DNA sequence: AACGTATGATTAGGGTGTATATTAATTTATA
DNA sequence: TAAATTAATATACACCCTAATCATACGTTTA
DNA sequence: AACGTATGATTAGGGTGTATATTAATTTATA
DNA sequence: TAAATTAATATACACCCTAATCATACGTTTA
């Protein structure tokens, strides 16, 4: 049994044309919505042998991914689903496999769609920073210990290692007396020059 | 022929796999890309009777509008589109009559997306004819150039100078002590 | 009619020898506190002509402010007060001059103590200060614009001045384009090298 | 002979006035305070017979227990005291009975007042027969020689060294990322 | 018009104290 | 543990110092 | 013992995006 | 005034980059 279900869209107030046009391709009964509860009445009236009849995609759901509910349903109940706006979807819907076809289509395209937002985050994020590593922005730590150091502290100790190499101090005194490891004092002292 | 076409995505940098995979599926000829302009010189390539291969819908433009004309400019010159995630397509392959539909369908499904994307994120486009043809409501921009105060002038300027310099934001910020979001601000504007 | 008043300190538990001590001066009457609402019992009781006894100045309040009032509620009912652990305190009341006299004098060093502590803030402060101004601390404004200067906008402003000063560009031209004073300009030239 | 004694405090740094005003009162011979070591001076100078003239309480001691000392000092070398702003001493320093009785009784009554403001704020006293005869309570200090991390051993002496060198507290604060307080604590705790 | 140079006011960057509610680190009582 | 106890910190309130700047003005020299 | 010099791990100072509740500044409707 | 409307700011959440440092070890040279 073949079942409209129209809707008019806030931008296309018309109706009335909305609904020939489903009867011209068959529609025997039909739903029209004044949430959209007449439509998930519709989808609960239909079953396995009769065809679903809307003018365009967007009729089944607010969003895509209720698109994806609506047609999935529709796929599992194994109601015929046919769009009135798609061109030749007259000689087409002939054929054996559309329908399977066509529905499983519609779901993967979307679903390809929604996992491209669940990213979208993530994906500017990576898509910045690649932008930014070419610029040659990276640049790994910065000195820790060095007059301007963030910790103004650190900065502190800085001096007081260089003073203490100037007095001619031992490497390893200076290391313990500021808990630093000798590489590091020697950096700051091939450093400083 | 069989023509394959790849691009490296920011967040899958591997190529190599990519190509492959492209082959994988009879990609005799592969154009890769390093605006897109290596995609526009495959387009112009291929022809009546070929097959054009990628891997995801959105390796065929920057934004599902230009995708659009990307799979629209396929149907017309009557090449075969195949993507590699979308397996099933290759059954109505061959078929010239289920091929259009098809794309026609991929078109009406990406064409709807395209507003419940567009009708949520709500704009400096309206900058152009409310500000250049009248008056612009709200507050005024206080770093731009012709900006009430001054220096605020001279901040803007410097903080441009230092985006072409290709500084980083983070440094622009605090070396101007202004907002990252407001140096963001100052970068999509100039253009 | 003579009155006294003793109260425990919890340094000095004895009592008995606290109201002994009291009657070896008079006190016909004795007022005991076991806030004090016994103390101001025994100030209400006591009237013009009247002695008011106790040890020691503290037994009239829990702090010094309170005391002063004490001493003055006596002194305007123009009772006698009267204080046992003072050398000669007899001898010094058995005048009736001395009597004024005490019970001012006490109000007056009090007060004087009051108006000294309702100034420990300032003073304290202005002694601090004292001390900084000689250790050569307080040294005016310090630049407003120059690198290093407080605002890192203004830095950004002093870099631009120079770079104007170099390009070669006039003095007039750069005040304007930067919201200073020539004169400002001029500090910044001849402070450049 | 009567003398006096000025120091000019802090809050008020005028001292001429303070001068003449001793004199006003009799001050044939004054001492002038540039630990208050001339004060000292003055009161060995007095002997019995003679008057000690000072403004106010206050300029007999830098706190209350001294001008105990102080006071008492002068009672028992039978020298009268003379306090300005307390006039109406004046009306009986004649005779010796209630000279000492006023003095006598200032001390009563300051003696008690060093309590109403000695039970109130509740010591780095305490760290010298708990710390230096046992082992402390509460946290360890955190900057100061001994200190666990050897860091701020380091931070602890240059806060130091720039006490001495008569540094700002606001500047060593920022300097070494402390607080005034901790800066404070720094100092008192230093001698 | 800019430049060069003054002069009295206002001022922003720096200072001086004090005090309280929190969050550390330790030793020392319970349960 | 759960006290008890003392160090730091984070914040506020109150108010002090003083050379840079600002606002101004006024001859003189460059455009 | 220090010095001189390596080598693999961990890391703190720097970065990249995004988003929300507030507090600015303006123009533009009311009442 | 009271809206309405757009700029900045102040803060958080999420998670990426990478040369200094740390921890280590191991011959060699100074005390």
């Amino acid at each position: 049994m073949i079942i409209g279900y129209a809707r008019v869209s806030s931008l296309d107030q018309n109706l009335e044309r909305q609904l020939e046009n489903l009867k011209t391709f068959g529609a025997e009964k039909i739903f029209t919505e004044k949430n959209r509860p007449i439509l998930q009445k519709a989808l609960n009236f239909v079953r396995m042998g009769d065809r679903f009849i809307v003018e365009s995609i967007d009729r089944l759901g607010r969003n895509y991914n209720e698109v994806i509910h609506t047609v999935n349903y529709l796929k599992d109940k194994e109601v015929q689903l046919m769009i009135t706006s798609l061109p030749m979807m007259n000689e087409v819907i002939g054929n054996p496999l559309l329908d399977k076809f066509m529905k499983d289509l519609i779901i993967q395209i979307l679903a390809m769609v929604s996992e491209q937002e669940r990213n979208e985050s993530k994906r500017r994020q990576a898509q910045g920073i690649q932008v930014a590593k070419e610029k040659g922005v990276y640049k790994g730590r910065p000195l820790l210990y060095s007059p301007n150091a963030k910790d103004p502290q650190k900065r502190v100790i800085y001096h007081r290692v260089v003073e203490m190499l100037e007095e001619g101090q031992a490497i390893s005194k200076i290391a313990k007396e500021v808990n630093i490891t000798r590489q590091t004092v020697y950096r700051i002292k091939h450093d400083n020059g």
